[PDB]
DNA sequence: CTTATGGG
DNA sequence: CCCATAAG
């Protein structure tokens, strides 16, 4: 199977990712920023029990760690429960970066009619593959209690305004060589959503093999369940790609 | 939860 | 102004 041939590349069989070639990210603050500590709105037991197993998994994974920080932002008390951190006051204090992720419309414009064999992959827990420098970790702290202390992220967090752009730029750096090694393939990147396009089913199969091997080696993980491999018809970024249309 | 937005 | 809505 595509599964069995590339155990390392799939989130299902390769374990949590970690982009080993990428330096831990340092997040520069605006020139006048100082830490803000927003109190945690009391959370119901129902919400707390719902959130708890997720927090424990992240701690087990090393993705969350205990800390003491002058920064604090709230977790949503009503967030099936998944914890959602309100990072808006942190976002306001972080220096802006240029938005380099192309809009899907423009991204798709670089897909030639010559290449009508497609593979679509989405990377699982993409942001969590990027390490955060210890100096930047305290920025993202929140409170956690089991009826008290803070935890923070050791990886690029959800809800942080620059995560999509920083991830897209990091993956571009990591996939630069693949592009050079396969000049006859088309590779479109939209943060964690990838489209590989080839001239033939054969080229697409071989290209897809190489891309999975490369992604796996670099520490990224693709969803095997959602993968669309070597089809002439795929769903990518809300479009149906068919017969060179869309 | 809080808050930014804008139709009505 | 009010609010439904969306989003962190």
């Amino acid at each position: 199977t595509w599964l069995s041939d590339f155990p390392q590349a799939w989130a299902e069989t390769g374990g949590m990712g970690l982009a080993v070639r990428q330096a831990p990210l340092i997040i520069p603050l605006k020139a006048t920023s100082t830490p803000v500590s927003i109190k945690q709105y009391p959370m119901s037991q129902e919400a707390r029990l719902g959130i708890k197993p997720h927090i424990q998994r992240l701690l087990d994974q090393g993705i969350l760690v205990p800390c003491q920080s002058p920064w604090n932002t709230p977790l949503l008390p009503v967030k099936d429960y998944r914890p959602v951190q309100d990072l808006r006051e942190v976002n306001k204090r972080v220096e802006d970066i240029h938005p380099t992720v192309p809009n899907p419309y423009n991204l798709l414009s670089g897909l030639p009619p010559s290449h009508q064999w497609y593979t679509v992959l989405d990377l699982k827990d993409a942001f969590f593959c990027l390490r955060l420098h210890p100096t930047s970790q305290p920025l993202f702290a929140f409170e956690w209690r089991d009826p008290s202390g803070q935890l923070t992220w050791t990886r690029l967090p959800q809800g942080f305004k620059n995560s999509p752009t920083l991830f897209d730029e990091a993956l571009h750096r990591d996939l630069a060589d693949f592009r050079i090694q396969h000049p006859d393939l088309i590779l479109l990147q939209y943060v964690d959503d990838l489209l590989l396009a080839a001239t033939s089913e054969l080229d697409c199969q071989q290209g897809t093999r190489a891309l999975l091997q490369t992604l796996g080696n670099l520490g990224y993980r693709a969803s095997a369940k959602k993968a669309q491999i070597c089809q002439k018809q795929v769903k990518y970024l809300g479009y149906l790609l068919k017969e060179g249309q869309r």
